[PDB]
């Protein structure tokens, strides 16, 4: 979609709406519009609040979702 080098939608995933491209769940509250209307920032990827707080804001929660998975998802690609 947008900064997406080719990642996958097995574990902690989500499908790009609008695009067959699949946006991990640690990309959803990265704070970067990953897909073609930031859905993976959306609350339709389940961000529990879209855009606002950047990287959080119901809780601890969202970065549960997300944090979880910034060990792999984001430190286990193809960049570094
Ligand atoms: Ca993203």
């Amino acid at each position: 979609g947008s900064k997406l080098e080719g990642k996958t939608c097995g574990p902690s995933s989500f499908s790009c709406p609008g695009t067959h491209v699949c946006v991990p769940e640690r990309w959803l509250c990265d704070g970067d519009k990953d897909c073609a209307d930031g859905a993976d920032e959306s609350i339709a990827a389940g961000c529990l609040y879209n855009s606002t707080g950047s990287g959080s804001g119901s809780g601890s929660t969202e970065e549960l979702r997300v944090r979880l998975a910034s060990h792999l998802r984001k430190l286990r690609k193809r960049l570094l």
